[PDB]
Formats: structure tokens, sequence, C-alpha cells
């Protein structure tokens, strides 16, 4: 099917009060389809003679990272001209009370292998920014795949956007591209996001967020978009001494 979802007021309102929205079907049928196409060229599962399948990207090629790649539009600029891009330029447009004009954005693109058992621990997508320079921001988290408690999407500490930058530390201080984890978070107040491919959450650069491992025999693909303010600086910057420089 070629439909595609809508927002409403109401989307915007819970987006403001608990920092993040679900969107059901923010990419129709056919473009996921392209999307995964998309994915099956960027991540390449590969063999060995004898030994573990890897994917053929950077990260892959100590412990097992998430294979991620940071801006897979350089790969794909096709990405970045779809219906679904402007699609989401609109929406962070209306959630964010910002012109269209003023976002600056890029893309991420993650893979979930199957019974890939890592977690992606509580963390705020801000910990990972200069404290000297605040900019208003927000990820839309798009699935190719259906996304469950047990197959890794997202879980959400809702009103944590208005919360502190909690306490980060690397996981591993000698190992930082691991990334960054607060422990922070009761988890006891966490709600979780599924959704059907097509699907999409969207979140605060503030809001706290984790993943759970994939459990399942199927890989889950999401296609992340980030839209953001442009830098204002900040006279009092928090210390954030896990910064990676
Ligand atoms: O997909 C995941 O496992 C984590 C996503 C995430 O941290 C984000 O989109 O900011
Ligand atoms: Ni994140």
């Amino acid at each position: 099917m070629e439909v595609v979802g809508t927002i409403d007021h109401r989307d915007r309102e819970e987006f403001r009060s608990r920092g993040f929205a679900i969107l059901p079907q923010v990419a129709s049928e056919s473009e996921v389809a392209w999307l995964r196409q998309a994915y099956d060229r960027l991540f390449v599962r590969r063999a060995t003679p004898g030994a573990e399948d890897f994917y053929d990207i950077a990260g892959q090629r100590g412990p097992p990272l998430l294979p991620q790649i940071i801006k897979p539009e350089k790969y794909v600029p096709e990405l970045l001209d779809s219906p679904h891009f402007a699609r989401c330029r609109s929406i962070a447009s209306a959630f964010l009370d910002m012109a269209e004009e003023e976002l600056e954005f890029y893309g991420h693109a993650i893979l979930k292998p199957p019974r890939y058992g890592a977690p992606t621990p509580w963390h705020q997508d801000e910990a990972y920014m200069d404290p000297r320079w605040r900019r208003r921001g927000l990820s839309i988290w798009t699935t190719l795949d259906e996304a469950t408690v047990e197959s890794g999407c997202l879980h959400y500490l809702p009103g944590g956007h208005r919360g502190p930058v909690l306490p980060h530390h690397h996981i591993d201080n000698d190992d930082r591209i691991r990334g960054l984890m607060t422990d922070d978070v009761d988890p006891t107040s966490a709600v979780a996001c599924p959704l059907a491919p097509g699907g999409a959450v969207v979140h605060d650069f503030r809001t706290p967020h984790y993943a759970g491992p994939n459990l399942t025999d199927q890989p889950r693909r999401a296609y992340v978009l980030v839209f953001m303010s442009a830098p204002a600086e900040v006279a009092d910057p928090e210390p954030r001494p896990w910064m990676d420089w």
C-alpha cells in the first residue's frame, strides 16, 4: 500500500509533554520496500571460511559494536530527497515550532542483527553533544521491520526531557566508541514503543531512551533522521566529564 499517516495537534501535544511521540505510519509500505533495498546494499552480511559472519561496514570489519552507519546519505544520496525525508522535515518543523529552513539535519542507520544480545543502554542523545553550545532538536527513528520489545524497540522515560542531562559514563573508558550510558533512569517508569514496519518514534534530544536486545531471528533495521536548530552559546556550560573530545 501507498498510504501514509498524518500528524495532528494531539501528537504534538504529547511530544511536548512526554518528550516522545509514536507515529504509526511515517513511511508507506512502498517507501519501506525501497528503504529496505537501500539497506540491503548498505549492510552486507558477509561470510568467512568456517567462522562467524560479519557485517561489511566500518565498526564490524573488543566486544561487538551495534552495526551503524553515520550519514548513510553520503553513500545513498537518493535517501535525503525522498518524500519520506520531506515529510519527516515537516514533522520536525511542527514539533519544534521552527521553520523547515532553520533546521540542520543528518541521517543515521542502525541494524540490530538477529540474536544480537546487547541492549542500547539508557542514554540521552544530548549527552553526546558539546555543553558549550545548546541546540533544540529531535530524532525521528523510522523502523523498516516490526519493532517489538523482544526485537529491540525503543523505551522512553516520559517527561525526562525537562529533567537534567543525567550523569553519563562510557560503557568502557578504554573503548569509548562503544558509547555512553547513564544509571540514573528508573526502568519501572519506562514505556516501550513497539512499531509496525514504516512506523516511527520521535524523541527530544533530552528524552532518556533505551533499546533492548534483538532476541529474534530477524534483523531489525532503523533509519534515523536528526533535525536541530543552529547552536546557541551557553553562558554556564555543564561539565560533562564523560565527553570524548
Ligand atoms: O536503535 C537503537 O538501538 C538506539 C537508537 C537511539 O539511541 C537514537 O535514535 O537516538
Ligand atoms: Ni539515542
